[PDB]
């Protein structure tokens, strides 16, 4: 439920865990 981005080489995915 607790949302945090990853970023990859400037491409960011934001994933939610919990």
């Amino acid at each position: 439920g607790f949302c945090r981005c990853l970023c990859r080489r400037g491409v960011c995915r934001c994933i939610c865990t919990r």
